């Protein structure tokens, strides 16, 4: 398994490889279609994001490259944080809830950082909505009404990822719209 | 029913009157004797005509009284509209200061904890699961300042 970086993504230019590591569990979306019901009907390039490739480098189920250079996990998460806004938190639940055994994709059709699902052997579940959050950083109501807002909208379950970024430690905190 | 108004309270201090008050809904609380409502209550049982309110041979109404809890009382907006709206809707609503909240509502239907909040507040994440009862429920009361409606939203602290 070997993906060229390419800006804030990750490309697999090989369709085996592409093929496999999407049949992992689930990984990168490939180029032109939206969402793969298996790995067979995935003809074109997988394109994971950073956050998921920083997840496969660390698992060892994946090699990266840009344009020559080795760009191991240390340089790969520096570059996520470079790159990409909130990585730290973003990552920190997209491992967490990947190593906790969950499907993690993208969750922001929805209105939201992870679209978190529970699979197995033919089991198929409805999709938890995750938003990351940095423990401190400070919310306003108009923003906590914006999530009460994503949440009753797809009436799935919303749930707040809180991160500290010291001891790597994560609270998870779900909140409904309530009609009083 | 008649209180007085004693700086930030007021005082019932006929007993017959206090336990008809109580009695009503479990509105104020004694000294163990004397009722001792908060603006808050007082002001709600003004504007429900079920009180009448005076200090010091003044008759104060429901506008100079509000005016008054705003003065006196911070948050008092927030809190009067989180107060009323719940107290409105049928819930039994207490002081929920013991447990680090604004109120203790009690259903009476099929405690929750309820923090009042503007449309322009900031609570940090850890503020929130920080503490009121979070590592059980915490409801967030946001009202909107200009309408007056208000947005009850409801947490849990999560184990995943
Ligand atoms: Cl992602
Ligand atoms: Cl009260």
């Amino acid at each position: 398994m070997i993906g060229e970086l390419v800006k804030d993504k990750i490309l697999i230019k090989n369709i085996e490889d592409a093929r496999l590591i999407y049949k992992m569990g689930y990984y990168g979306k490939p180029i032109g279609i939206s969402k793969p019901k298996s790995a067979e009907e995935i003809n074109s390039e997988l394109i994971l994001s950073l956050i998921e490739g920083v997840y496969l480098v660390k698992k060892g189920k994946l090699e990266i490259v840009s344009n020559g250079e080795r760009l191991d996990f240390e340089r790969l998460y520096q570059i996520g944080v470079t790159q990409i806004p909130r990585f730290r938190i973003l990552y920190s639940v997209y491992e967490d809830l990947r190593e906790k055994g969950y499907v993690v994709r993208s969750g922001i059709k929805y209105g939201a950082d992870f679209a978190v699902y529970t699979i197995g052997p033919g089991i198929e579940h409805a999709p938890y909505l995750v938003i990351a959050l940095d423990e401190n950083s400070q919310i306003s109501s108009n923003e906590i009404l914006g999530f009460g807002r994503v949440s009753h909208s797809t009436r799935k379950e919303l749930i707040l990822g809180i991160v500290n970024l010291t001891n790597g430690k994560i609270r998870y905190i779900m909140f409904k719209w309530l009609k009083m």
